[PDB]
């Protein structure tokens, strides 16, 4: 007893985060019943289920030049699409990457924006060509990532900073308008079409590209998903209906819980050291950035009970979020017949001077049944936002985008051939995902376009 215990934790382990296909069935009901709940009332769910202000999605023939701000860090984005209709859609897009100095994410509000409203007008005059106007005023998607209330296509309110800004009389006030005035304030006609939410950004691409897209789901580092949903199925919304009848949700489904969720004790723990505790249950198992955190964790024990890496426990496996998302990624891809890669990586993050196949083959291992039961609950989250929409029988695209999604080739197929288990032989033939990038870049442009005074 020793390996032995290490043996005893992996197959406890591997039982209980299991995820059979009628479990599976289950959380995709489950998820359903949560979205009825949001959209009964407002705080009706652990899903927000929140209305994204969206008038008419992007259809493909929109023509001419449309602008994309994406900030939502100390480093923002500024960029351009030519679209040319039906055929051609995205002729040529620009951009240009800014960093935002230091003092300006903490001074006041006039100066970070006029900051931001000059980066882009240096940048609107590097225009080749008449690339723009007929006659027409620019018009620009404004996609804001940090917290934040959305009151209309066009205005929001600051909640909280985040990511080391800490501008206090920002807080509560109307970003659009605050990016207006320094647009004003800086010689640039300018009209901001929108106020953008990455993930319905990812959503406006993909359907821009595809008329058959109904939802959007990023799995990267965090996770969400948007889709489009009946406006006349919504009860707690009572304004006027947009165009088609079709109301982009922004579902913020990272905080969805349910008994049908596969926990372990690690996962408790996790949740119970956690800033948020009792909140984004299923970021917490699907998402990036804790993948590799329920991997350290498991490791931890395995190293503090089993003597895993020896008598000693590795200091650098203490430290919480030090083994990360492509770490992960690279030791599961491992196909060499001494887990070389799974080594390699072992030795880099923790500081270990050695491991054998044996301690690598667990390792790969946990990374498998991490990875799996995270692509299939994502699975049946999509599976239930397609049972809501009545498309689990019978095309129905659905638009993703993140790290887990594109670079993380295990996890992509895991996710994809379960939702088609789910779905089963017949009604799977009719269900496609679809890459769409840039969500927060030109997905912000293409909602321009669809809310464009020259529609």
């Amino acid at each position: 007893g020793k390996w032995g215990r290490v043996l005893a934790i992996l197959k406890a382990f591997e039982e209980d985060c299991a995820t059979p296909i009628s479990k599976l069935r289950q959380v995709a009901d489950a998820m359903t019943v949560e979205m009825h709940a949001g959209l009964a009332s407002d705080g009706g769910s652990k899903l927000k289920m929140l209305i994204s202000y969206v008038d008419n999605l992007p259809s493909g023939d929109e023509k001419g030049l449309f602008y994309a701000l994406d900030l939502g860090g100390t480093n923002f984005r500024v960029m351009r699409v030519l679209l040319g209709g039906k055929q051609e859609r995205v002729v040529k897009q620009e951009f240009e990457e800014v960093s935002i100095p230091p003092h300006l994410m903490t001074g006041g509000s006039d100066e970070l924006f006029n900051f931001i409203a000059e980066a882009l007008a240096k940048f609107v005059a590097t225009e080749c060509e008449f690339h723009l106007p007929e006659g027409r005023q620019r018009e620009l998607g404004f996609t804001f990532s940090f917290p934040v209330k959305q009151t209309s296509l066009s205005s929001g309110s600051l909640i909280k900073w985040t990511k080391g800004f800490s501008i206090e009389e920002a807080v509560g006030q109307d970003v659009v308008g605050a990016l207006n005035k320094a647009l004003e304030r800086v010689g640039l006609d300018m009209r901001i079409a929108a106020l953008v939410n990455d993930t319905v950004g990812t959503l406006a691409g993909g359907r821009y590209y595809n008329p058959d897209v109904v939802a959007a789901v990023i799995l990267g580092t965090g996770t969400n998903a948007a889709y489009v949903e009946r406006a006349t199925a919504i009860p707690k919304w009572h304004g006027l209906l947009p165009k088609s009848g079709e109301m982009v949700i922004n579902m913020e489904w990272g905080n969805f819980r349910s008994s049908h969720l596969p926990l372990t004790e690690f996962d408790h723990t996790l949740d119970f050291e956690s800033l948020n505790p009792g909140e984004q249950i299923l970021e917490k198992i699907i998402s990036g950035m804790y993948l590799g955190e329920i991997l350290r964790r498991v490791l931890l024990k395995m190293a503090e009970d089993a003597a895993f890496f020896g008598d000693t426990v590795p200091s650098k496996l203490r430290i919480p979020f030090i083994i990360r998302t492509p770490h992960m990624s690279a030791m599961h891809n491992d196909t060499s017949p001494d887990l070389k890669i799974v080594g390699s990586k072992i030795k880099d993050i923790l500081e270990v001077p050695t491991t054998s196949l044996k301690m690598r083959k667990v390792v790969i291992s946990l990374c498998n049944i991490i990875a799996t039961r995270g692509a299939r609950l994502s699975a049946a989250g999509i599976y239930g936002i397609l049972k809501k929409l009545g498309r689990d029988t019978t095309k129905s695209v659905i638009a993703m985008d993140g790290g887990l999604f594109e670079h993380y080739t295990q996890f992509s197929e895991c996710m994809e051939s379960s939702l088609k288990e789910l779905l089963g032989d017949e009604a799977s033939g009719s269900v496609e995902v679809t890459h769409s990038n840039d969500g927060s870049g030109i997905g912000a442009a293409l909602l321009a376009a669809s809310h464009s005074l020259y529609l």
